[PDB]
């Protein structure tokens, strides 16, 4: 990963959305990611996965984002995060939004979930 940068892939997994994150979400990184969540919001998923596992920096306006995110989303629209490793598990954990919406260790337990 380098400095201030960012990939987002958008992905339908069988009607379910998946935004796959890689590399450091911070304030220089955010407005891209803002954009490409924004667009996936618009277009009312049955469900939308955010998976971060590939993000080796999650600062707090990336926190603000996943929190902004779930309260716009449809009222019965599922929602699921995946986190690995303290990196990202730790600053969702401290601030209490995996009390908010499900946190998964991996995409196949946020896939099952949010099919069931």
């Amino acid at each position: 990963s380098a400095p201030d940068s960012i990939t987002t892939l958008v992905e339908d997994h069988d009607g379910v959305s998946v935004v796959s994150v890689s590399g450091e979400i911070d304030m220089v990184t955010a407005p891209a990611l803002e954009q490409a969540i924004g667009a996936v919001v618009a277009d009312s998923p049955p469900a939308l996965v955010i998976d971060l596992s590939a993000v080796e920096f999650l600062g707090s306006v990336g926190l603000k984002i996943l929190a902004a995110t779930y309260e716009k989303l449809g009222k019965e629209t599922g929602f699921g995060v995946v986190a690995r490793g303290p990196a990202t598990r730790r600053p969702i954990h401290l601030t209490g939004l995996d009390k908010t919406f499900p946190l998964y260790p991996t995409l196949d337990d946020a896939l099952t979930a949010v099919r069931d």
